[PDB]
């Protein structure tokens, strides 16, 4: 059919309700178009194309439109911004988040990458062409992507490159394990629970798959080796609060019949007071709403760091990392790019 790379503006789409009051449908229902009502893929007959999620622009205007929508939508009571400050007013909101779907214009399409165990770099060669990527939910989160899709056979390991340690590495899980957060009817204590049983032996397999990455090393998790706290702790929004909980507990290694196959109680603080993930300084908002804030999500995905200077040792080591948004966009578009006709 002839195409070639390129870049160009997209638009996004939406099942967003107008009557709603929940700001990702608001922000949605003004800056998004309806969602396709009846959408058409097109498998390319022995079609084999290169594909580069690291090298994706869809994933910078993605991660401008949610800029966007947060900036829109969060009211902080103040707001500390490049040597400067502004105070408002900050009530609570509706905050959950809905897909969004990218689309291209005339004269572009999306190519698809259908190989199961793609991993997010090199040849396709199960490819389809498509007006819109699926829905994409846009989950803010460090240590733990939630609410993803997830990896249809192996577990997969994306890097841009494997041997560079400063670069993130996403595991794209193929089962997801439910993370289940409450801050109970201290204000601001709150705790998650995870199914040890479930969460160790995910994680043993990623172990396992790190293994055959890394010449059969052996693999070791640590806590994050400092850094604001939003990176040390797993960071999200729940239902406009913002929980940070310590996760040393999910990453221990002993696990991996010492009394843990119970569940799992994360310590967690809902913090008025945030470094934002827009880079542009730090925000306060109110204090939580009365009342059980509950949010039970699925973790699709971990975002890990490599020490280094592990070169002439056995062990490399993982920490859980985040805080670069881009790469929570890059974990559901690394099977899209866009091509001009
Ligand atoms: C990594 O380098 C940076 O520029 N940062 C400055 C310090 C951490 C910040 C961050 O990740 N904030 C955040 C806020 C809210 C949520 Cl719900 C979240 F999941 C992450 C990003
Ligand atoms: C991804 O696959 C390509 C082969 O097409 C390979 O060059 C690259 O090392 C792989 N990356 C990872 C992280 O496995
Ligand atoms: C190609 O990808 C399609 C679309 O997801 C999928 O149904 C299947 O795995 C592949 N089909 C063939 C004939 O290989
Ligand atoms: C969580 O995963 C299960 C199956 O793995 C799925 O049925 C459920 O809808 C998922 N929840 C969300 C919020 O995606
Ligand atoms: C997930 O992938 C691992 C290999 O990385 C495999 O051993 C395991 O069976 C897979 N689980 C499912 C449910 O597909
Ligand atoms: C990957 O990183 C290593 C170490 O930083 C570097 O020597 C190598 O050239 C990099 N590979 C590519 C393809 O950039
Ligand atoms: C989540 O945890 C809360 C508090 O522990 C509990 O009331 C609720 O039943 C749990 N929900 C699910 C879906 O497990
Ligand atoms: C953990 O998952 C098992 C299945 O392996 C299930 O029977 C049980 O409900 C779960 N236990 C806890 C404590 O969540
Ligand atoms: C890693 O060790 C396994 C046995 O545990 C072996 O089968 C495999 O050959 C080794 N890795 C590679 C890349 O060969
Ligand atoms: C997480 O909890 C451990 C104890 O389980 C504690 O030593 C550590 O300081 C906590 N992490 C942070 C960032 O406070
Ligand atoms: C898991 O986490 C902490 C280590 O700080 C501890 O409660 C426990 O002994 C660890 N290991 C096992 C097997 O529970
Ligand atoms: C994940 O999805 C569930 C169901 O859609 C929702 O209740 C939960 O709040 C979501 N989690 C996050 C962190 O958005």
């Amino acid at each position: 059919p002839v195409w070639k790379d390129a870049d160009t503006t997209l638009f996004c789409a939406s099942d967003a309700k107008a009557y709603e009051t929940e700001v990702h449908n608001v922000w949605a229902t003004h800056a998004c178009v309806p969602t396709d009502p009846n959408p058409q893929e097109i498998h390319l007959e022995n079609v084999t194309e290169n594909f580069n999620m690291w090298k994706n622009n869809m994933v910078e205007q993605m991660h401008e439109d949610i800029i966007s929508l947060w900036d829109q939508s969060l009211q902080p009571c103040v707001k500390l911004t490049g040597g400067s400050v502004i105070k408002q007013a900050c009530p609570k909101i509706s905050f959950d988040p809905i897909p969004i779907h990218y689309c291209t214009p005339a004269g572009y399409v999306i190519l698809k990458c259908n190989d199961k165990n793609f991993n997010g770099t090199g040849p396709c060669k199960n490819v389809s062409s498509v007006q819109c990527t699926h829905g994409i939910k846009p989950v803010v989160s460090t240590q733990l992507l939630l609410n993803g899709s997830l990896a249809e056979e192996e577990i997969i390991i994306r890097s841009e490159n494997l041997t560079n340690n400063a670069k993130t590495i996403i595991v794209h899980l193929n089962k997801s394990v439910e993370i289940n957060c409450t801050r109970p009817s201290d204000i601001r204590k709150a705790y998650c629970e995870i199914n040890g049983t479930k969460w160790n032996k995910v994680l043993k397999q990623v172990t396992e798959k790190l293994k055959e990455h890394f010449n059969n090393k052996t693999i070791i998790f640590q806590p994050p080796s400092g850094g604001d706290l939003e990176i040390t702790m797993h960071t999200f929004n729940c239902r406009g609060e913002f929980f940070y909980c310590n996760t040393t507990q999910l990453f221990n290694n002993t696990c991996i019949m010492k009394g843990c196959n119970g569940t799992i109680t994360l310590p967690c603080k809902i913090k008025q007071i945030i470094n934002m993930w827009q880079g542009t300084g730090q925000a306060m908002y109110a204090p939580p709403i009365d009342g059980k804030i509950n949010c039970v999500s699925n973790i699709t995905g971990i975002l890990l760091t490599r020490d280094g200077g592990a070169n002439n040792t056995s062990n490399e080591t993982f920490r859980p990392g985040g805080g670069d948004m881009r790469d929570n966009w890059r974990s559901e578009l690394y099977k899209y790019k866009v091509v001009q006709i």
